[PDB]
């Protein structure tokens, strides 16, 4: 049952909109490789594993506004499996750049 989310495509660019509520919504994000890619974090829940967001595969790292959302543009010039998550051992959240 764990099946993954794929962003829409723009005008030359992706977005992605991750409901961020006790957790990730899309488990898996599923983008294209060499586009201007964009994930919206939209926070619902006030949840302190969930303050802050840190991408381990592309080194970014931000913090999310309680009752609004934040989106992290970023550039995937290489296809494979990344990840995002919150801390270290804690939270889940993948992606695949095709």
């Amino acid at each position: 049952g764990a099946m993954g989310q794929k962003a829409q495509q723009k005008n030359g660019y992706q977005e992605i909109r991750v409901e961020v509520m006790g957790g990730y919504t899309p488990e898996l994000i599923v983008l294209k490789k060499s586009v201007p890619a964009r994930i919206v974090f939209d926070r619902k829940d006030p949840s302190p594993c969930l303050d802050q967001i840190v991408f381990p595969d592309f080194g970014v790292h931000a913090n999310l506004p309680m009752g609004e959302e934040y989106v992290v543009e970023i550039t995937p010039e290489q296809a494979g499996e990344f990840s995002f998550a919150c801390g270290m051992n804690m939270m889940h959240g993948k992606m695949i750049v095709e």
